């Protein structure tokens, strides 16, 4: 089998009402507070709102929760209540219902979002190690809360680049880990998918998340986002042997045990490994220094053991003209 190396007994040993989230009851207060001002966006459970409250004028996150199973709602109320004041999480501000029809939704704190297409192709060595050291706050506390986000992407982290805050929203895939429990591999969007989830492992970790950083670092450096751009699933495994290697592949299955799905043996071929250099070119050339393909390297790698956790990528060289400018 296979555990994570960092928090992996945390949920273990806390009491059980802070991970058994079916147990969970919610407060839900009144969504007659809110104004709803624009549409931001809609997901596949969700639909969300920037809105006014009326009472006091702070301007806020509506996201209407679509009918799903409870179950679903109360794992992500609870998630967020436990990882309430964590450093570049969303700020859960309230759980609200429409007091007549009880449809429940989730009160965030704004944030003025710089839509990632734009913003990255325009940033600067400094605001990438910046960026990625803050979201490796998020994400380290979520680890140390015993919780995996599972979803990590850019639409997924918003950026104010004005006023250079990050947070990282939509903990609806998220989960908590439990050393040995096998977990649903339809998570994350493609691009951003592990190659665990793509070979159908199921006892993965927050490792996962860790994959995900790390395909948005190899965006920002090179400037090729997403990075591993797979039209399937099957295909978005291939990209990532035509980088990784084949043989390398090979030996991350054999060592866990993997069953390979007989679809790949078709379009796999043959790949060695590449030198991350080999996507280094002019346009990039200014973001790419050793030490961002040295922690590059340490992410994106077909075991998940072996990959840095978000602690150990915090510490990492690349990030010490951050930690030296918070001084
Ligand atoms: C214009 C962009 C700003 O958008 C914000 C800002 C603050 C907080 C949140 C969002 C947000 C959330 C969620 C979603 N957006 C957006 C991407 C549409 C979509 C998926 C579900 C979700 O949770 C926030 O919580």
């Amino acid at each position: 089998g296979s555990r994570a190396r960092v928090y992996a007994e945390v949920n273990s040993l806390r009491s059980r009402e802070y991970w058994d989230y079916e147990a969970h009851v919610p407060s839900w207060g009144n969504q007659d507070d809110y104004q709803l001002v624009r549409k931001l966006g809609r997901g596949k459970y969700s639909e969300v709102f920037e809105a006014i409250n009326i009472t006091n004028n702070e301007r806020v996150v509506v996201k209407i929760l679509k009918p799903v199973k409870k179950k679903k709602i109360k794992r992500e109320v609870k998630i967020l209540e436990n990882l309430r004041g964590g450093t570049n999480i969303i700020k859960l501000i309230d759980t609200v219902k429409d007091p007549v029809s009880k449809t429940p939704a989730l009160v965030f704190e704004y944030i003025n979002n710089t839509d990632f297409k734009q913003l990255y192709q325009i940033l600067t060595d400094f605001d990438i190690r910046f960026y990625m050291y803050e979201l490796l706050k998020a994400l380290d506390y979520c680890h140390s809360k015993g919780i995996m986000h599972r979803d990590v992407k850019p639409h997924n982290v918003m950026i104010d680049h004005q006023q250079k805050k990050l947070r990282l929203i939509d903990w609806g895939l998220a989960e908590f880990y439990h050393p040995a429990q096998e977990y649903n591999v339809r998570v994350a969007s493609r691009y951003f998918k592990g190659p665990e989830l793509l070979v159908d492992y199921q006892m993965y970790d927050y490792s996962l998340d860790m994959w995900s950083l790390g395909c948005m670092l190899a965006s920002m450096i090179f400037r090729r986002e997403p990075f591993f751009h797979g039209q399937d699933n099957y295909d978005q495994l291939v990209r990532i042997a035509k980088v990784l290697g084949t043989e390398e592949l090979y030996g991350y299955l054999k060592k866990y045990h993997i069953d390979l799905d007989p679809h790949f043996n078709d379009i796999l071929g043959q790949h060695s490994r590449k030198r991350w250099e080999n996507f280094i070119h002019s346009e990039n050339r200014h973001l790419v220094s050793p030490e961002a393909l040295d922690l590059l390297d340490k992410l994106l790698r077909y075991d998940h053991q072996q990959r840095l956790t978000a602690k150990e990528a915090m510490e990492h060289p690349y990030f010490y003209p951050v930690v030296k400018e918070q001084s």
